[PDB]
């Protein structure tokens, strides 16, 4: 679990969105596993606007932060799950690092701010949904 709170927006994994997220829907994209809802309170987070390929992520299944080198956002095949059929997930970045399904929502950050959130993984890999291209989150 986990979310990004920037301005009057809450960014969550689309597969973990609540009934309240859907009732306050701003934008969603199944191919990216992202959903953004509106908030009444002002958020605590800053979004990175950069091309960093290193950063640090929070891993809830270890209660620890880990440094990672990750690939640029790209189109990657993801096997069928209970949430989605087998498909290509877009804007996904992979890195070597521990992850389990409940780690989805953990933030990846570089020195410029929030880069993305955990969305997939397994076998010593962790995959992050990028948010750096969503320039509208800042206004
Ligand atoms: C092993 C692991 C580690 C971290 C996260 C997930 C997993 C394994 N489940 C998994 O990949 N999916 C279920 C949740 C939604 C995911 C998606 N983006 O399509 C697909
Ligand atoms: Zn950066």
């Amino acid at each position: 679990s986990g979310a990004i709170y920037v301005g009057n927006y809450r960014v969550v994994n689309r597969h973990l969105a609540t009934h309240n997220d859907w009732a306050n829907l701003v934008w969603e994209d199944s191919s990216r596993d992202l959903l953004v809802s509106s908030t009444t309170a002002q958020g605590c987070d800053t979004i990175a606007r950069c091309d960093c390929q290193t950063g640090v992520y929070y891993c809830s299944s270890r209660r620890k932060h880990y440094p990672v080198s990750f690939s640029k956002p790209s189109l990657i095949f993801v096997e069928a799950s209970e949430y989605y059929p087998a498909r290509y997930q877009s804007h996904l970045m992979l890195a070597v690092g521990h992850s389990e399904p409940g780690d989805c929502g953990g933030i990846l950050r570089c020195q410029h701010g929030v880069v993305g959130i955990v969305s997939t993984g397994g076998n010593g890999l962790v995959g992050f949904a990028d948010v750096r291209d969503l320039l509208w989150l800042d206004e």
